[PDB]
């Protein structure tokens, strides 16, 4: 009746997780069943199926809630600037939207969280360094990004019951995709450094709706399933989690290609 | 329309919360309205109106989902102890049954978590060490228990918008209480060591249901109904919660003497 530590470890293993791997994770905790240990079994399992020479990764973001109050240019009135925490990556939430295995993720002794804050992936494992590394502050889905690193690592994706359009490595692929219309988001954003909070402005590919117009809100999910449909990936329960395994540079490949398809030149 | 680590911190204020002392905190973060950075904003308050002498605590307890399988002496099915995931003062999460405030407590780094797992406490601030070392194992609840220690400090109680019956502090008293007829709870219990896991049985007055028959599941709320109606303690808003604030040593003796009222001689 309890899905274990070991039992998805397992279940993982038959899926085509493999040792070594560096693995980015989704996962709905709900739909894996009864745990032991709650959603903290999910993440020993993915360490021991990759050993210690394998990375486990999930998308951190940021919970800041005052984007309510920006004006036009992304910033903030002078009136809210000293009220709005500031980011710090090795203290601020990660966002919960999409499930607590993130979070849950971050505050596991020994992960690393990278420093831009709305494209944060938190890692942990043999690579975590390298991942959270150097993450462009500007365009933080592109090039030089945790997500440009898992591609070029031949990492994986695991949607652990997660709908498929919470899948964050395609935005890298919106990102990449040369077509015309992208869709640009500007912020102000509050740092934390040893002298003080420091603001700046944040550029980047508006990751909050589709990159460009005349697409569905949840239009990841059927890139996602063509990409089934074309035979690539792999499907299986986690536990009791309908469940989906993606090879990144594949999934990043076939998504800029989805989009150059259907538009641009 | 935001409630903010400034507000917050004046309504604490307002409410007698004082420079030095020693809180105990049981949050329901829904009620306290919008907030700006999330459960994190009511520590940052909580800090900042103690000030670096005083210390935040919370009731942690442990999420171990594991005691739907024991037998009749409390110890686990030996199909099963392998499985059972072993307690980590520092990685064991807090229960969240009544909020996610402990748990975030828990994880804000300086945190320190005593060693009883279903009766450990979190303590962040100038007596964090003290408040959580030396948990006695058996009897959590009473004699050199944290829960002891915040009385004897002269620490307060802090009802932000939460139930009066989770007011963990007056099953301190239920333990103290010189009555008959007290339910008793034993099970055994899983143990992180540097050299493995190791396991031991608990005894404690059963904190899962009223300390003696004849009360209802929910009796604490109208000892502290009782306690606030006899002109102590102090009642006002923290954001948009209705909050209580009680001293330590004063609710402990008022349920003490509460139930050796009604029942004992
Ligand atoms: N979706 C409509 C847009 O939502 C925007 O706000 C959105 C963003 O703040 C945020 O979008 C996040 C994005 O920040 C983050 N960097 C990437 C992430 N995939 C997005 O996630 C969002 O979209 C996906 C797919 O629909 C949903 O699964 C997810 O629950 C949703 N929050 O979530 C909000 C809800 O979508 C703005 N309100 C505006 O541009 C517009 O209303
Ligand atoms: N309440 C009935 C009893 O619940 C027991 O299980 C209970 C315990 O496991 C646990 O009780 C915890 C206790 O562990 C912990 N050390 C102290 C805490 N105050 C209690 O909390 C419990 O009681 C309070 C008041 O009703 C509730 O507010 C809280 O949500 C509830 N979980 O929560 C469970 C639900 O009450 C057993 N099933 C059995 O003894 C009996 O069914």
């Amino acid at each position: 009746s309890f899905a274990t530590r070991t039992s998805l470890a397992a279940d993982l293993a038959a899926l085509g997780l493999a040792w070594g791997d560096a693995i980015m994770v989704h996962a709905a905790v709900s739909r894996v069943g009864r745990l032991l240990d709650g959603p903290d079994t999910i993440i020993a399992a993915l360490r021991d199926t990759v050993g210690p020479g394998g990375t486990v990764l999930a998308y951190a973001d940021w919970e800041a809630r005052y984007e309510d109050l920006v004006d036009d240019a992304g910033r903030v009135p002078p009136e809210w600037r000293e009220h709005v925490p500031p980011f710090d990556p090795q203290r601020s939430r990660a966002i919960r939207d999409n499930g607590v295995l993130p979070e849950f993720l971050r505050t596991t002794p020994g992960t690393l969280r990278s420093g831009n804050p709305g494209a944060s992936l938190v890692a942990l494992g043999a690579k975590a360094e390298w991942f959270t590394a150097d993450h462009p502050l500007d365009y933080g889905y592109g090039e030089g990004s945790p997500l440009a690193k898992l591609v070029e690592a031949g990492g994986k994706v695991l949607m652990l019951g997660a709908p498929l359009d919470t899948l964050t490595l395609l935005h890298h692929a919106e990102h990449l995709a040369d077509i015309p219309g992208k869709r640009i988001k500007r912020i102000e954003v509050p740092f934390a450094t040893p002298t003080g909070t420091q603001w700046r402005m944040i550029e980047e590919f508006d990751t909050g709706d589709p990159i460009v117009a005349g697409l569905a809100e949840d239009y990841f999910a059927g890139i996602v399933t063509e990409f089934l449909a074309s035979g690539q990936g792999r499907q299986g329960l986690i536990g009791a989690a309908p469940s989906v395994l993606v090879d990144a540079a594949a999934i990043t490949a076939f998504g800029v290609t989805w989009l150059e398809k259907r538009f641009g030149t």
